[PDB]
């Protein structure tokens, strides 16, 4: 088989899933209605980019590994536009990772600062700013000012884009800096989830023991001692707590009562009292845990969902990348083979198609209704 | 007298200053038929923008400053239009930068390269990026989601334009990244200046030294393993650079005196190597001349970048300076209220006064402002 039937029935393939992939998942938004969300609306435009990319950027990607006499300001407008749609899939992609940071690390704030209004306005500045980069060559910043005879190049990649773009401009600012974002946006969501959880628990190790040692504390002013670690142990769960408001007013109430209980002789009241505030009895404590918990479960798996994006968004188009720079700062040392080089392109390509459907396929409602499709739809 | 009376006092004086100083750079150019080169049309272009700053941004930073009550997407819009203009006159500033950058370390490709078509390109680039930055906001990375009534803010820059635009959008990208881009273009020029210095400072003294030897050079096959050295010398030479002709004649007269110098020295060596003399070797003569204008030309090409880049730092370094402190250290203690409105002005002076003193550095165009002075006086 040749080395270039090869590459383009792989990446033909990619064209196929990228435009299969993201269409269900547009399919799946425009049926099912609690799918309907602001958080969904950009996964309705990040696959719509997805789209445009496999429909019109892929053959012409295939298009520019040809290299066939053609005019330089035609052949640039080839390139231009692939780079125009591989730069809204990586901008869309970020506006969802930028979502997630907004919904779970600042909740209260999430309704009335990330409206229908401004998330088709987040999307308008992707796409614009794709067309920003993309066509900066077309005015000027390419490579034709001064084979096939006079006014026509062989249409490939680096003899239309200048390296330095890419190097300079189109990589530290479309690949790195949205990628050391989503970094920054998993690593906060993912401590996030780390100082929930010690505190918590903590705190509740806290409550058990020192009701364990009052209960089985006597003759002592443990109790006393016991009763002030459980106090500043409900304030610091009611730092971070936000029904939980109300509920952890009653509970410092209780511990009061114990505190008065624990005043005047009755001594088993206020072992009654650690019963009241001991985690098996308390109305508060146990509507405590359960939004600490949901919380917990919940964000971890948006946790999970973004360490599984940014570790697909860095493995796929950091090789095509990094090629460019060797390429450019150390043309006098050493390349990659023939065939590992369009790997990176092949690369580069999959994370454009096939980042909506993970974190899809990672959520119980799209799993649902993706499967309702198939059944019925499809067969 | 008031605080915001000399604001804008203040203010309205450096509008003129844009007016003029600019005009006259444009004034100039189109007077010297030898200005319009391809370089001075991005101090135009440069100069153009600095007087749209005066015309419009100044007018709309002060009326950014009352907080008067309007509309908030009116009120963007006199914030957005600011933040367009300003960029602009430091992207067609670090277009000058780039372009002293090629024209100095890269210039056996100038002309090839930058041509009247793609300076009207690289200047459209500049421009096309101050929109794309500059109406982010509209587009609606701005404030009023959510004192007049509804609907209307104190229209007021923070009010209007957010804080995370202003640090870690608007700075790190249209202040720090055209900052350095021209300190690494000044850098690399103030370097090319001792490497181009040092190699002919050695290879003129590696040739002085061994034909000095050649004069007073003694009898036997010492001549000849100093003519080496000389052969070795001039091909570095000419490696490091009409005029490469000069040099294959100079080679030629080298080997010329090596083949005399390798059989009868008294009388063979002398002629050829004597001529090799700074005094009869037109071909030294012609090359020590060039090296001299290029070297001197590039650091009064370099101390113009590092005015260029010095009067840049000096001015929008303080207003964004002070933007990320209010938006990393907000509680923290504050600049007083004539201070952070000093920054405003500082970052307005640069934008008056940045062609004019690279533009007022070359001497072609120091001669064309006075010729304009007598004829209007
Ligand atoms: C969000 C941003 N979006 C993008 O960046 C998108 O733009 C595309 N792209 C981005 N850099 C691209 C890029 N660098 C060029 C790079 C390279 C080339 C080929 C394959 C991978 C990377 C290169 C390396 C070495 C030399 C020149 C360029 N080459 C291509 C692209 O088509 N090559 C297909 C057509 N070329 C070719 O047959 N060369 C041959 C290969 C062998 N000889 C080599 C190797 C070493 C030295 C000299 N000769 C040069 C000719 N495509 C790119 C890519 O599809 C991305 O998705
Ligand atoms: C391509 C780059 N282009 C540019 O950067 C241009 O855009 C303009 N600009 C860029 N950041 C700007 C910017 N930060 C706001 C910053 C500031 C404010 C005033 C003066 C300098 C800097 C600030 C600091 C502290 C608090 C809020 C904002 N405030 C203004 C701009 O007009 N203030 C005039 C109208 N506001 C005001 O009276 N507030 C008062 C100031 C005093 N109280 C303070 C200070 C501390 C704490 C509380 N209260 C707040 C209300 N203008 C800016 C400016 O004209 C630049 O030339």
């Amino acid at each position: 088989i040749m080395g270039s039937s090869v590459y383009i029935t792989v990446e033909l393939a990619i064209a196929v899933l990228a435009i299969l992939g993201n269409v269900l998942v547009c399919w799946a938004v425009w049926l099912n209605s609690n799918l309907q969300n602001v958080t969904n609306y950009f996964v309705v435009s990040l696959a719509a980019a997805d789209i445009a990319v496999g429909v019109l950027a892929i053959p012409f990607a295939i298009t520019i590994s040809t290299g066939f006499c053609a005019a330089c300001h035609g052949c640039l407008f080839i390139a231009c536009f692939v780079l125009v749609l591989t730069q809204s899939s990586n901008f869309s992609l970020l506006a969802i990772a930028i979502d997630r940071y907004i919904a779970i690390r600042i909740p209260l704030r999430y309704n009335g600062l990330v409206t229908g209004t401004r998330a088709k306005g987040i999307i308008a500045i992707c796409w614009v700013l794709s067309f920003a980069i993309g066509l900066t060559p077309m005015l000027g910043w390419n490579n034709c000012g001064q084979g096939c005879g006079e006014g026509q190049v062989a249409c490939l990649f680096e003899d239309v884009v200048p390296m330095n773009y890419m190097v300079y401009f189109n990589f530290f600012a479309c690949v790195l800096v949205p990628l050391l974002l989503m970094l920054g946006v998993y690593l906060r969501i993912f401590l996030a989830a780390r100082r929930q959880l010690a505190d918590l628990e903590d705190n509740w190790e806290t409550l058990n023991d020192n009701l364990k040692v009052i209960e089985k504390a006597d003759n002592a002013a443990q109790v006393k001692d016991a009763l002030t670690k459980m106090r500043a142990a409900a304030l610091d769960a009611q730092k971070a707590t936000p029904d939980f408001r109300h509920g952890f007013d009653i509970l410092v109430g209780q511990i009061d009562d114990a505190l008065k209980l624990a005043n005047e002789g009755k001594v088993k009241e206020a072992q009654a009292a650690a019963e009241q505030l001991k985690t098996t009895r308390n109305a508060y404590i146990q509507k405590y845990l359960e939004r600490a918990r949901s919380t917990l479960q919940k964000e971890v798996h948006a946790a999970k969902s973004l360490a599984i994006i940014v570790g697909l968004f860095a493995l796929c188009w950091l090789p095509l990348h990094i090629i460019n720079c060797f390429t450019f700062f150390c043309p006098d040392c050493s390349h990659a083979p023939l065939w590992l080089m369009y790997l990176a392109i092949v690369l580069s390509h999959t994370n454009s198609v096939v980042n909506p459907f993970i974190y899809a396929y990672r959520i119980r409602e799209f799993r649902q209704t993706f499967r309702k499709i198939i059944r019925s739809h499809v067969l």
